[PDB]
Formats: C-alpha cells, sequence, structure tokens
C-alpha cells in the first residue's frame, strides 16, 4: 500500500498530528473505550469476573454494532480480551490463570458448528461448478414467477425447509448457492439484491426454532419437554404455525421496505438436461449428507456431532480432486473467524456467571406473575441477551431456571409452556449482524466487485423490527396454540 | 469443472468401468485400506484403543508419506477417523463416547500456535506489501554476496536465529517473507528454489532445539533440569554448538545435492533510502511483537501464551486498515488444516497411550545398558516416532521416562544428560513435509504460477538424511560437551 500519511499541522516548531485521528473510526473507539473504562472502574457486579464481563461484553458489541474495525478483526480480540479482562473461572469457582485461560477460550473456537460451517462451503461450492445449482434453481424460479416478492419467498421458503431437518448453520450457504444464478447477475447496490440476502438469514434465523431438531436449543429444550408428554407431533403443531407466519409476515416487512417491486427479472424456462455420471456422484453425496445430518441423533453413537458427518463431504470433494485446493484457499474465512469469535464470546459470558446471575435476579422478581407475564419479561430477556450473545448459550442457562419456576406454579401446564415458550423465543434475537451463523454468512457476502450486500445499519434497520415480529409470533399464536395442544401431566 | 468420465470398457451386454479405478492414486488408496483392515484385524495391541490407535497411525501416515490424497485433506480426515476409531479415553481410562470424542477432538485442533502462525503470516504479508522486507533483503543480500551456497546459508542462518527467539512457528514465514524479493523472481522448478525453501524448513527444525525456549519440548526439558542445576549457560553450552554443526553438516548436505551452484544471481546493493511515518509504525509493531514473544514466559502472568500476544499484531494491522480483508481470505489457510491434523494426530497418540506403552517397553528392555546406550536408543526411537507424531507429544511422554531410568542409574550425571539428550533428540526427526510447521509451511509453499517448490519425495530424501545428521551431531557433539559441562548433584 501507499507508505504516507496526511497531517493537520498547526503552527504553534509546529504540533503535526495525523488526520487518523480526528475521523468518524476514531472517534467510535474513542468513545468505546471511555465507556469500557468506565464500567471497569464503577462497581457494577459484586462478583469481579461478573463485573469485568459486563465490560468485556459492551466493548465487544459495541465494536461489533458500529463496525469500528471490520467485524472478523472484533472476532480475533474476543479471545485477547477474555484472557486480559480474567472473566473465565474453574468450576471451583476461582479465577482461572491466564496460561488456562488461554488455551480454554483457544480450545472453544473450533466446533462441530465450524466443522458444518465449511462443509455448507464444500457443497455450497461443488453444485455451483458443476452445474447442479443452475439446473436446480431453473425450476425453483420458474415456480416463483415474475414478481420480484415471489421469487423473495421462494428464496426464504427453501432456507426455512432446510433450516428444519439441518439447521441454519449450512442452509444459509446452500440457499445462496442455490440462488446464485440470479444473484452473481445484481450488483451489491441493488435493493433486490439486499432484501433477498438478508431475507434468507432473517428466514434461516426463523427456521432453527421451527423443529424438534431445528437448532441445538430446540434439541436441548426437547429433552426437557419429553418428561410432561410433548412429543414430535405437539412441537409441530405449535413451533411450525409460529414460524411460518413469523416468516410471512417477515417477508411483508422485507417487500414494502425495500423498493425490489418494480426491478424486472428473467423468465427462467427450466433445464431438462440429464444429469452425467459425475454429477450424479455430487448430488449423491450431497443428499447423502444431508440425510446424514437429518438422522444426526440416531447415529451419534457412531459419529458423535454433526460435525463429523460434514467431514465426509470435504474428503469425497476435496480428495477426488473434484475441488482444488485453490477452491478451499478460496473459502470465505473471515466467516469462520465472526463465528469462532462469537463462540468464544459465549464461553466467556457462560463461563463468568453474567448470564446465570442476570436471569436469576429477573427469575426472583416475576416468579409469582402468572404464565403469560413470565414468558413476555423472560423472552425479553432472551431478545435482548440473543441479540449480542449465542441463542444455543442463552438457551441452556435460561431454559432449566424457567423449569423450576413453571413447577412451582399450581398451573401443571406452567412448567412445559415456559420451557416450550422460552425455547421458541430463544431464536428470535436476530438484529445483530455479527451474531448467529445466517446473520454472519449475510453479512459477508460481496458481489462481483466485492462490494457488501448489507451493512450493520441495514441489518439493525430490518432485524430488530424482525426479532419483535417473531417474538410476537410466538406469544399470540404460539402460545395460543399451547393452551390447548400441551396438557399438563 | 468437467462433467465427463473416461471408461474402461470390456464388451463381453459391456462392463464399463471408470478408468479412475485403475490409477496410481487408486492403487495407493486399495493398499492403505488392505494395510489398515489387516492391523485392524490382526492382535497388536493388549489395549483396544492402542490397538485401533497403531492402526489410526499407520493409515494417517502412509496417507501423508504417499499423498495419495492432499496432505491437508488427510488433515480433515484426522479427526474424523479418531471418532470412528475410539481411540480417545476418559482419565478414568474407558473409551470416551463418539459425542465427547468428538468434542475433545474438535477442541483440540484450535491451539495458541495456530494463532502464531496467524500472526506470522500476518507480520510476513505486511513486512512485503510496504517495502521493509526489500529493504532489509537488500543488506543481507549484499552480505552473503553472489554465491548461491552463501545466501543459501545466510538464509539458515536467519532461520536458526529466528527460531531460536521466537520457536519455528512463525520463523520460516517471516524468513519467507524476507526471501521474497529473491524467491519470487525463481520458478518452482530452479534447484537453487528448491534447496533455499526446504533449507529454511530443515534449519528451522534444527533451530527449534538451540535455546531453552526455542521449543515447547526445550522449555518442558528446562523445567526438568533446573533442579539438576542445568542453566541458561549450561544449556546454550551443549545445544548451540550442536544445533550449528547440525546446521552446517545439513547446508553441505543441500549444496552438494541440488545443483544449485550454477545459477547467476542478481548482485543487491543495499537500499538507503530513509522510512516513513507508516514504515515505522509497521516495524515497531514488528519488534513488539518479537520481543514479547521472546520474553512470554515473563508476562505468561497477563497474556497466557504467545498465541494471546500473536493476536496483538493482527489487530493492529487489520483494523487500522494496513491489511485487508482480502489479504486475510488470501492467506494459505491449507497450512492452518495441515497443522491442525497434526495437532489431532498427536492428540490421538497421547490420548490412547499407544506411545507411553511403546516407551515403557523400550524402557523395560533397555533399563541397564549404559547412559550412551540409553541415549541412543532412545534417540532412534524419538527420531522414528517425531517423522510422523508431534515432538512436542512424544518429549512429553519419553522426558519423565528416562529421568527415572537416569535416576535409577548409579551415575549421578545420568538423570540430566539423559533428558538433556532427549530433549535435544526430540526435535531431530523431520523427514516427513507434513509433520511440523515448517516442514508444512514448506511443503505448502509455491510459486507464482502456483507450481510447488517441494514434493514430499523430494523432502524424504534429504529429509531423513538431515534428522540422521542432527541425531549424530546431538549424540557426538552434544554428548561429549555434557560430560565435562553437565555435573550430577
Ligand atoms: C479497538 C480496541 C478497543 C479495546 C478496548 C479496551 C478497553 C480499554 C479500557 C481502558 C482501561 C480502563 C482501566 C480501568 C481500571 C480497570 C480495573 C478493572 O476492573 O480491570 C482490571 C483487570 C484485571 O485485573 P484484576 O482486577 O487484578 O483481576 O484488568 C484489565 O481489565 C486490563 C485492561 C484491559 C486492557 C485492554 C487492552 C486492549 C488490547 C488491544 C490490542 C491491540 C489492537 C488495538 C486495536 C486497533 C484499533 C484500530
Ligand atoms: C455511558 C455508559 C453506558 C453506555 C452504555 C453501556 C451498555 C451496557 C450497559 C451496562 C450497564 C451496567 C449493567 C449492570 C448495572 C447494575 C448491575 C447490578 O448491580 O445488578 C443488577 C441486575 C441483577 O444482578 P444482581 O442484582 O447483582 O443479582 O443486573 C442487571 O440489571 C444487568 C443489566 C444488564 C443490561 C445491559 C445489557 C446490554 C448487553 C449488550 C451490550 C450493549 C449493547 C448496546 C449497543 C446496541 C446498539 C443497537
Ligand atoms: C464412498 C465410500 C464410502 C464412504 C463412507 C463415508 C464414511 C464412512 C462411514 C462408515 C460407517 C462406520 C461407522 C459404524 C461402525 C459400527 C458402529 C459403531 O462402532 O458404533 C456403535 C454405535 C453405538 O453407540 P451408542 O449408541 O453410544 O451405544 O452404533 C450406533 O448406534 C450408531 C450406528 C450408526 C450407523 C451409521 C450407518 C452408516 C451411514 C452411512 C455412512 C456414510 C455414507 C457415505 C456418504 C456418501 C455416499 C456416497
Ligand atoms: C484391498 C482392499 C481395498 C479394495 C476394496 C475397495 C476400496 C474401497 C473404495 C475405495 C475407492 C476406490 C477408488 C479410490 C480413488 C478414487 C479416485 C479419485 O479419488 O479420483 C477420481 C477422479 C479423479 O481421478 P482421475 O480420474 O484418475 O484423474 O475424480 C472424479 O472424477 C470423481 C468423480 C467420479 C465418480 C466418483 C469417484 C469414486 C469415489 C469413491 C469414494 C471412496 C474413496 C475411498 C473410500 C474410503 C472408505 C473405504
Ligand atoms: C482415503 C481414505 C482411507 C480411509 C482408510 C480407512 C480404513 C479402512 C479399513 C477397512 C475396514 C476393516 C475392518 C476390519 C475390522 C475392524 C475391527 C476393529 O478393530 O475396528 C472396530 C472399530 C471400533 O469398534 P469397537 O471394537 O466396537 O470399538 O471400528 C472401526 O474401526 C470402524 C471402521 C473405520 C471406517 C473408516 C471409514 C473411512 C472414512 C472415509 C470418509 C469418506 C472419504 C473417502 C476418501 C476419499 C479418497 C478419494
Ligand atoms: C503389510 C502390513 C504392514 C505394513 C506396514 C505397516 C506400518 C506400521 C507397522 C505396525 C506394525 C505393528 C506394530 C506393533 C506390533 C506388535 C505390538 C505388540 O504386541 O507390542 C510390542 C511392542 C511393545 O508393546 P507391548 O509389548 O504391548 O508393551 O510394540 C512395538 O514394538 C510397537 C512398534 C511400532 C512400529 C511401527 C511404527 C511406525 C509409525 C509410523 C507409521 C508407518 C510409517 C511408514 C510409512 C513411512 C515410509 C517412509
Ligand atoms: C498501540 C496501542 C497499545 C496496544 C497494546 C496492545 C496490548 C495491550 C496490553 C496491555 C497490558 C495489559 C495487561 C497487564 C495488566 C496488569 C497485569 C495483570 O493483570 O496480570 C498480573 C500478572 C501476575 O500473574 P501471575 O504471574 O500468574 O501471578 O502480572 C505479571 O506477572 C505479568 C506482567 C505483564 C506485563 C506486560 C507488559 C506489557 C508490554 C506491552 C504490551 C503491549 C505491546 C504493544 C505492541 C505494539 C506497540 C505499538
Ligand atoms: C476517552 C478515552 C479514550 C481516548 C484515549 C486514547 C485512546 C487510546 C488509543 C486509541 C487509538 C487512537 C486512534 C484509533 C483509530 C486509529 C485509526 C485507524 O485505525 O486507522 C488509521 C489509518 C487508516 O485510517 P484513515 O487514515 O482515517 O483512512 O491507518 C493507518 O494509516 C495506520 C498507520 C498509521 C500509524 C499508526 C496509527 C495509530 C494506531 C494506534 C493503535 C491503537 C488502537 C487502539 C488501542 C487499544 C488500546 C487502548
Amino acid at each position: 500500500g501507499k507508505l504516507d500519511l496526511e497531517y493537520y499541522r498547526w503552527p504553534l516548531n509546529n504540533v503535526a498530528l495525523p488526520k487518523l485521528f480526528f475521523t468518524k473510526k476514531a472517534y467510535k473507539i474513542y468513545f468505546i473505550i471511555l465507556v469500557t473504562g468506565l464500567l471497569l472502574g464503577i462497581k457494577t457486579f459484586n462478583d469481579a469476573a461478573q463485573h469485568r464481563c459486563m465490560a468485556l461484553v459492551e466493548c465487544v458489541a459495541f465494536l461489533w454494532a458500529s463496525e469500528a474495525i471490520p467485524l472478523h478483526i472484533t472476532a480475533f480480540l474476543v479471545p485477547l480480551l477474555v484472557v486480559l479482562f480474567k472473566v473465565l473461572k474453574t468450576s471451583d469457582g476461582a479465577i482461572m490463570s491466564a496460561a488456562s485461560a488461554s488455551s480454554e477460550i483457544l480450545a472453544a473456537m473450533w466446533s462441530s458448528t465450524i466443522m458444518i460451517l465449511l462443509a455448507g462451503f464444500t457443497l455450497g461450492e461443488v453444485l455451483a461448478q458443476y452445474n447442479i445449482a443452475k439446473v436446480l434453481a431453473s425450476w425453483l424460479l420458474a415456480f416463483a414467477g415474475c414478481k420480484p416478492r415471489n421469487v423473495l419467498l421462494m428464496a426464504m421458503c427453501v432456507v426455512f425447509f432446510l433450516s428444519m431437518w439441518i439447521s441454519n448453520v449450512a442452509a444459509p450457504v446452500l440457499t445462496y448457492s442455490l440462488l446464485s444464478p440470479l444473484l452473481d447477475a445484481m450488483d451489491a447496490d441493488s435493493p433486490f439484491a439486499q432484501a433477498l440476502v438478508l431475507g434468507v438469514a432473517l428466514a434461516a434465523n426463523i427456521g432453527g426454532m421451527s423443529s424438534p431438531i431445528s437448532s441445538p436449543q430446540n434439541i436441548i429444550s426437547m429433552s426437557y419437554l419429553k418428561p410432561y408428554g410433548i412429543g414430535w407431533g405437539q412441537f409441530f403443531a405449535v413451533a411450525l404455525p409460529s414460524g411460518i407466519l413469523a416468516m410471512l409476515l417477515v417477508w411483508i416487512l422485507l417487500f414494502t421496505t425495500f423498493k425490489m417491486n418494480k426491478t424486472k427479472l428473467e423468465k427462467f424456462k427450466p433445464i431438462k438436461t440429464k444429469f452425467t455420471v459425475k454429477q450424479y456422484y455430487i448430488i449423491t453425496v450431497t443428499v447423502a449428507t444431508i440425510l446424514l445430518w437429518c438422522v444426526e441423533s440416531q447415529i451419534e453413537g457412531a459419529f458423535g456431532s454433526s460435525g463429523q458427518i460434514a467431514i465426509i463431504p470435504i474428503v469425497l470433494f476435496f480428495g477426488t480432486g473434484l475441488l482444488s485446493t485453490q477452491d478451499l484457499n478460496a473459502f470465505p474465512w473471515s466467516i469462520v473467524i465472526l463465528a469462532m469469535g462469537g463462540i468464544a464470546l459465549g464461553k466467556a459470558v457462560s463461563s463468568s456467571g453474567l448470564l446465570s446471575t442476570i436471569a436469576k435476579a429477573l427469575q426472583k422478581k416475576i416468579e409469582n406473575d402468572g404464565v403469560f407475564a413470565i414468558l413476555c419479561i423472560f423472552g425479553i430477556l432472551m431478545l435482548v441477551v440473543g441479540t449480542f450473545v449465542s441463542h444455543t448459550v442463552s438457551a441452556i442457562i435460561i431454559i432449566p431456571l424457567v423449569q423450576e419456576v413453571g413447577d412451582k406454579l399450581g398451573n401443571p401446564k406452567a412448567a412445559p409452556i415456559l420451557v416450550f415458550g422460552c425455547a421458541l423465543l430463544s431464536s428470535c434475537g436476530m438484529g445483530l449482524a455479527s451474531s448467529g451463523f445466517p446473520n454472519v454468512t449475510a453479512i459477508s457476502k460481496v458481489d462481483r466487485k466485492g462490494d457488501r450486500y448489507l451493512s450493520v445499519m441495514t441489518f439493525l434497520t430490518r432485524g430488530v423490527p424482525a426479532s419483535i415480529l417473531a417474538f410476537l409470533c410466538v406469544i399470540t399464536l404460539g402460545y395460543g396454540i399451547m393452551a390447548s395442544v400441551v396438557k399438563g401431566n
């Protein structure tokens, strides 16, 4: 790059200061340090680790929300700040040493969801490179029709259906690969392109709560709901209508706030050419990988996790030479780092006990407020916490808490409804583009010239209203179905 | 890519089989499967995990040595095989379940050395992009002169000196960045380029044992040697001459086996242009990072590990915009995956107890043989093991064993000599291009056109003799120096 800097010089011999210290970016960093120092000097929490974790959370949230530095660079900063702020605790409850904290926070960044994301890139690239996504898109785009909002609805439906069965870690990447014949011809400035990328992410967020296996929090809650009598049929009777209504409401939000209705789309007459033998190999591996992800619980005794299943497509496509080393190097690795930062942030929150202390204090003031009151107040907590903190982390703490509140209530249906309701509401917080796999994928997508489709502000002005719509769909339709579907015994 | 395959058709209606099943790669894969199945079906080790771990180690070593599939793809395969082969054990000693094994194996991939490697990439890119590596190389190349073997010696000395203080994780990357003004003009087919790339890796391997802080095994051995009276002066009196002699012998090996002596090099007159303010910022950050890596032990109470220090240059160069998102995406991520696979293989080896059992069996048969005999036999063991397994893991298992053997011996100098020699000899195994950070970096290097400088066979034909040379240099010169320097009390 360039070796020179511009300065502000005031002759008074003269004090010349670089202009990089007087920009909007510098002002955000100045303000962030000011708040973090104030939070680190004013007694917030009685527990020192939780007190410093509150400052750590704000600093990371402020950096991500304002994008003073790149989002994935803030993700790199998270492990450094976790060790520096001394927030990690042992199982005994003492502050972990910096050496122990360094290894603990670094070990948590690589996980099964990272492997699923890499398999998502592998599947998406191999499907686009051998003209399978092009043929598949020619049929979906023919079904949707010429209207841009119908194409938007189709894209949100595909990712919603995918996240129902294989979760929303890889579903957005597969959906974007399916949409590649249409997205690659449009620029990042296009309102229709912006709605499509944002719509897939928001629908994937909603798709994550619609099935008993659609998200890690859904699986955990299903373990809590089984003793009460809730099964797959009961779960689908509540979650699926709630998520479909939320997706439809978010869909209306997209095509009414984006100027994406006068765009003229190309007619996609379906491609009716027979697949080759090599293409059948890709399809078989792609379908088998998806099916194995669906039955992950039934094959966990041999594979352990979906991240181990994710390895099979990677070896079968890179090891046979279908994808080259350049293809692996061309993966979007900033997405991987940004995801690891969120996982590291969640570990710090859970290890310090910050969220547990916050939720426990809320439990004491609403323990005798009624089932609907607890669901709205605790659901608001997950909506705010889930916006900044991982949905899996928050659900692990909150769900056992609302279970003991529900048990104390004299209503035998209180505990199943609280566990069910909070499980769905654990996925509603989606206003921050740097939290959650669908949001990270969407806020990293670029067009042909490398320009970003979405900004953090665009994700905030639509994700926050979308989070509210999803919240209202759960506590109005979902709660109404729960009162009839869920029995107490 | 292409959609069609070529077939072998024998009319007999006709049985047409694709030609991909009758290639050298297919034959290698068939042989590897055959050997792995034979090992899994014939009773090797009494412990079930260690028997299957032996099969896993053989399979992975064969895949890497034959390069039937890409090395980083084998690295990706390593965690899947670790879970499938059921080799990981609990601290109790029972076989870990597939889910817990998946989580444990995935947690081990991301570590401090990965962060150090990423910081090495960041520093190398920022130094080359802002014309600091060019100026620095204009002086080193001027000192070396026109003779190619002198340039080779200069590069090996530079990487050796760097690995002495900051270890050989980032030192090879920095050395290659310093050599970019000369390496970028030469093709992968050039014998001189191959010699330079291989020599940097081999001298980094040798430099990893030359200092008390040059490698993790060196630090562990220094912890084991302090009670005996060995300090920095005693360590340097033995390790540094041995490492220098080994490096000189490997250098002679390189310039006599490679036809790299008739190549004509451009004269590098030193660049004498003053640095800019921005360049001074880069130099200051780089020097501060190197110094903090050097004093890692003195600042562990705050930073915990060199991986956390590695974050500081990454943030300071990416969040200030000196390096872009494309620069991060242009990192050689295949190197990272290969290193992660090596770490996972080491974790599988240590968890099963295979290496511990092998070393204990050797100890039970060489417990009374004399100090030199025990040193030579355990050094051969460490050479073979570290050719395939991580040097850190093998040192961790072996050093306490040789310490207990030396304690049993009536010679009061036996224990310090055994620990010291085994510490030096734990780094000699360098014949496999897929094991160790310098070897992985060298085997992943490509020229402008993307062609690889080195092959696995080229690494084997020179790496094994280099390992033998290092072993002999230790067990003769280092042993002679130990016999006088090391006192017993
Ligand atoms: C963009 C980066 C923003 C980073 C923001 C960091 C926050 C700075 C807050 C200012 C310091 C205020 C101290 C007030 C008293 C603290 C007492 C307390 O409770 O804490 C003690 C606490 C633990 O001490 P204990 O009480 O003994 O446990 O220590 C700290 O909190 C240490 C302070 C953290 C230092 C942060 C360093 C940031 C590294 C940046 C890496 C380089 C890249 C630069 C970014 C590039 C952007 C262009
Ligand atoms: C100017 C300085 C403030 C600037 C803004 C700071 C942002 C973070 C606010 C933190 C304020 C301190 C919270 C705790 C104070 C009382 C603690 C206590 O004694 O416990 C009471 C109580 C219960 O704890 P217990 O009483 O100790 O059991 O805890 C709380 O009330 C905690 C409330 C936390 C609310 C802040 C959550 C924000 C998370 C995201 C970070 C900010 C993102 C904003 C950017 C978004 C852009 C769209
Ligand atoms: C193309 C060439 C083949 C590609 C193969 C891909 C990867 C190899 C998968 C081989 C499966 C071997 C694991 C099972 C070993 C016996 C079970 C065991 O040890 O666990 C006991 C374990 C019990 O553990 P517990 O539940 O904790 O007691 O058994 C089970 O309950 C799990 C049974 C899982 C069975 C999965 C069947 C295989 C599905 C398909 C595999 C991948 C297909 C390839 C996809 C692309 C097609 C072109
Ligand atoms: C003696 C005991 C061993 C024998 C028993 C059978 C061995 C088990 C199956 C091994 C697979 C046989 C061929 C292996 C090498 C294939 C060639 C290649 O990678 O490049 C093809 C080829 C490139 O190589 P080229 O054609 O030679 O340039 O790439 C393709 O075109 C791939 C797409 C064509 C259709 C799929 C190819 C078959 C994939 C089989 C996947 C199984 C791999 C290993 C399974 C491990 C678990 C057992
Ligand atoms: C290139 C890939 C090479 C992979 C090499 C895999 C080795 C295959 C050996 C053949 C099976 C022999 C079984 C003999 C009896 C085993 C008994 C025993 O001790 O073990 C039981 C042991 C545990 O059972 P337990 O005794 O109940 O604990 O189970 C196994 O060892 C399961 C067998 C492992 C299956 C390997 C699957 C390979 C995954 C490939 C992924 C797809 C990508 C393909 C590569 C692309 C290349 C182009
Ligand atoms: C044709 C089939 C073999 C093909 C080649 C297989 C390669 C690996 C050889 C493993 C053979 C089995 C070893 C253990 C057999 C006896 C076990 C026993 O009862 O314990 C005795 C004894 C002590 O155990 P204990 O008596 O149970 O306490 O263990 C051994 O002697 C272990 C010896 C291990 C030797 C293999 C080391 C190779 C590591 C790298 C993998 C292969 C690399 C080659 C490719 C590179 C080419 C440049
Ligand atoms: C450019 C803007 C500044 C960039 C700075 C980036 C990194 C900021 C880190 C600042 C230091 C914060 C940690 C110290 C907090 C107090 C000590 C503590 O809590 O641990 C107790 C801890 C005791 O733990 P124990 O040993 O387990 O008892 O103290 C120590 O023994 C460790 C002492 C650490 C001293 C570190 C000195 C800092 C050197 C400079 C670091 C930044 C270099 C910047 C490179 C680029 C320059 C342009
Ligand atoms: C109210 C309390 C807070 C105030 C107290 C002081 C704050 C601590 C120091 C914060 C650094 C001040 C400027 C921050 C943003 C710099 C602009 C930028 O990144 O782009 C420059 C600039 C690009 O921005 P542009 O010039 O506006 O396009 O990039 C460069 O040219 C960088 C090379 C020039 C020389 C180095 C720049 C100074 C780096 C300072 C590193 C410290 C960062 C934060 C430290 C965290 C721990 C405290």
